[PDB]
């Protein structure tokens, strides 16, 4: 602890999205937490509902319609859909908003309620939230109130594939990703599905043809070509708690070779710590960034004549989730991106 | 009848699977394994999971005697086999699941491998392993190449639509899965459980030796030079693979018509099953069995299909379909030992 | 498929009792199953529950009370835990029954409503009922109508300690036992404890002082002490599927040593081809028995004077359930016992 | 970093120890690694060995015998065995130096020959040297050169028993210990037995009377009874890369019970931040200490009269390893205990 410091509401902290902002926040200097919100688990100790953070003091666990606000600077918000939209409306003027949810994330509104199930809560305020990715919308993010974190497979994707487009490196037909995330994406719900039995030693494609996370990903793409771009993503759930990686099949453009891709991620992210281009064809694993805000890439030459391949990966907890949001936080508090996101992976 | 096989080579898992499977089979009988590191030692001493198992001792390779032997798996080094096959006695069905046979250009050979093909008159008469494909031709066989694992899960499903002119033959992306398992048993650092559990990254990028075997099968389907975009990753899984293949399909066809080709082509086939609906295939739901799943699914992009197919690379992806073909070499059926059923969870 | 065959039914296959029995009657050249059941899930294709068993030919699941047993030779019984006193009470008489529950292991009625929350609902039926523990009562099972499946922890515990006992080879009296099993023991069922997220790579002791098995194994070593035996026995939730190992730290009567206590299992089980002695020091491990009916053990010098230590594994749903339930049903058939049960461990 | 730097040098950094030192010691202040040796893989970087530290900036790995101490300030030491000994006693007589070795451990001479065949190499510095067990004899640290750093399971062990041997709360006869320990332990090593697919989704014991560390616990225990401990110690391999769980049956003296032992635990590491006693009856779980320098532990009564149950977890790694080393560097430079080690644990 050190500086001023800045109280924190959590708001939804009953996940693993949770344990992760109060593991981080336990490591930042200034971020404090002050309240924390999980309906379901009101009066309750926050050790009780995550064991491996019991040395940590914390208060107890409120309903969020009982949160005070009016003493927090700054709150990392993890609720249902919709709901997220009615609460952060809600929300004093004087606040840093961090949602973590997807409810801020696309723009047009209508895509969101297609998407979604139901209409946009708060098409005011969605012209004022501004999305997320810090090493791409930085200049927009440290001025802005409301901030809508990226989902996972969308940074993991974005990152590269962004500033190539907007270089006009890679074409914008056929971009086939094939990514691959570790369970814990899935959350603490209750599930067959997620059971140890059948995950452990195995692994499933789901969400063929149409993720939610589609439409994030080309609106991002899409706002970088300057044109409607249609992409082929197919998710896959690996027999892993952490890690998240996609493979990005391109076509470059002519005349354009993977060592000009390689050299233009290069000098885009040279003075990035977080998103760092490995040396040579060094390989990023999954493992390598366990537990850690950074995201590890690398593009290679692909067999086919004029076509690439881009592998990315970060946690999906992490830079994926809840290390992006402090980093995002960090940033609009003006206080450096890495305050407390230095943790080193935890390998093995 | 009782069947005499020699395994040569029988130290690694690939032994392992083939003593396993043959276990359970009512004709074939081991009567000589080979492995010049670990020879004269118990197999049970190798391998403690198979400790019940009445098995002969190793012993070197020099002083197997095949005299007495009815077939043979082989299962050597990457260059060994050749010379050794090649001075095996005539009457004899043999079953290589090595990568030695495989590739009929002896040029292309050399090129992926380093050295000269050490037997280049067998090459021409060896028949590619995959059994549902060239059932036909592997019945006739004296020398049967398995293929290897990747290929089969990929050629499976992309041979047919190929030949049926449903898909084209440019851009095909494949993104592969396999467990450690087909790493081997040999001691390395990147293999250990700390290096490899809770984590995954791809490997053999763009030149994996296996990308040759499968253009093969898909040139020959196409009657044309075909080349692929093949990229493998080693999961943090003992057994089990996974290939995603991302295809374009022909003017006016969509992926039921690849669906309802595929279903046609595999309809009495019984290792090789076609899902219902939209059902997605597991890898952990073939586990330990010598089947292989496959569906086809609408890809986002208009004019595209996305293909998954998964085997155990262990069994179908290898000790598994080399049983199927001495099966079906020996006359017998060829689900023979061969239906267990897959061990979930 | 062989001369002579027996229809099966299975009561409760909705879970991996019943998936495992699926895959081993499969194997089974006269068992053949005919009818299933399924509570909740009735209706449904067993293929559509578990996808790994979609190209057998199975009939599909209905009700309990639909079931027809004047077809019927032998029944599989999995249920809840009192649903299956009752059920199995109105039962025709010609059939040939195996328990996979707990209902009919404990003679002892007032034990049994102490340990399972309600009052046994079948005492008379009770009294039929054979300890399904295959090589130490095969005598009893064979002629057995009602044969209640021993579970998998005790199963691997009075294999090697009652021949122990009744030879007066160790003593009674601070028997300290610490068993490991794969979480696919808790069943299918939907529960945070068993998600991947919750059980991956890591473990923890559970029903500290105060399991279920504990009764279950007590009667069968008081049984063979002619003495009421107290054990110590602590269970631990391993990060594995499948698989379970039981260490045994027992005294040894005076003037008794390691090498006494391996003779007398050796002889003691040199015949069975389930119950196997390794040789020498050779350590058992639970990944080298499964997906087999194999029960693999030793006995060990303890540094402490007077102590050995006897260690054995077995796969919890083969040997510890399903497995041991066929080879009961095989015996009472008159098959031979290892009659579908040859399948060789499945490892790597 | 802040605060006067301490320039550090790793010897044997080449393997999980000293990787794991190079991730404690990048959130540390002031702890800076200068110096980093390796044989076999000497004159390479060390971000080519360990992939998941390449964002570090760090010297190039150097044989021992080129090793330059002149501008260091302390050393962890990770060599062989063997080799150890003769090294440190060659290294600057002005230098704090804590070795990861178990070369140092042994007080009596004697012992550490009749338990490893060849004599002790440096019997007159091994009566300098003093045992790291940081909560139990933080005084001696404080003042020591030379510290031998306990072994993992040793570590999770004597916690507990010691403080409740002294106070005789238990009694010193039938301790049996059941030990299991994820694969990290194993080292980096390339061996066919930690390979993935012999270790995976499965356990087995090892080490089975006669495993290295029983000395050096009877050594601890010994000292706390003033009599001469005889324990029983049976390891076992998980299939976990970190994570170690200690579960000790012991017998309490006349009159004593569970709750005693847990209220003199209670009141022994009440102060102390990394040693925790969970409440009442809750289970510690390796997972929930992963990537801390946190001892988790309870006791429960057994259910054999006048027997008790305690489980002790740590990461095998941190409390077990590295991170107990640095804890102990911290007090012998006069730093906070805490520094660079309050990461919380990583869960999932």
């Amino acid at each position: 602890k050190s500086g001023e410091e800045v109280r924190i509401a959590v708001l939804g902290a009953s996940g693993y999205t949770g344990a992760e902002i109060v593991r981080l926040l336990a490591n930042h200097p200034q971020f404090r937490i002050k309240v924390m919100t999980a309906d379901r688990k009101a009066g309750e100790q926050f050790g009780s509902v995550f064991p491996h953070l019991i040395t940590q003091d914390l208060p107890n666990l409120v309903a969020v319609k009982d949160a005070d606000f009016s003493n927090v600077d700054a709150v990392f918000c993890c609720l249902p859909h919709g709901t997220t939209q009615e609460i952060i409306k809600g929300l004093p003027q004087e606040l840093k908003i961090v949602d973590l949810s997807a409810d801020f994330r696309l723009r047009d509104i209508n895509e969101y309620a297609e998407w979604y199930g139901h209409s946009h809560r708060a098409p005011e305020l969605q012209q004022e939230a501004v999305y997320g990715l810090t090493e791409v919308l930085r200049n927009e993010i440290r001025n802005a109130r409301l901030v809508a974190n990226p989902g996972c497979y969308p940074t993991s994707i974005q990152l590269p594939l962004v500033p190539l487009i907007k270089a006009k490196l890679i074409k914008v037909s056929n971009i086939i990703i094939d990514a691959k995330s570790g369970v814990s994406g899935a959350g603490r719900g209750a599930k067959e599905a997620n059971l140890y039995t059948e995950i452990a030693e195995g692994i499933h494609a789901y969400g063929i043809k149409g993720h939610r996370h589609v439409p994030e990903i080309e609106q991002g793409l899409s706002e970088a070509a300057e044109s409607k771009v249609t992409i082929s993503f197919t998710p896959n759930l690996i027999c892993m708690k952490r890690g998240m990686q996609s493979t990005m099949f391109v076509e470059m453009a002519p005349g354009v070779t993977a060592n000009d891709l390689y050299q233009h991620l290069k000098s885009t992210y040279e003075g990035e710590e977080f998103v760092k281009l490995l040396n040579g064809s060094s390989v990023p694993h999954t493992r390598h960034v366990v537990g850690s805000n950074y995201c590890f890439m690398n593009v290679f030459e692909d067999r086919i004549p004029g076509r690439a391949i881009i592998i990315s990966v970060i946690d999906n907890l992490v830079k994926g989730a809840s290390g992006q949001a402090v980093q995002n936080l960090n940033l609009m508090m003006g206080l450096p991106e890495n305050t407390g996101l230095q943790y080193q992976p935890l390998f093995p």
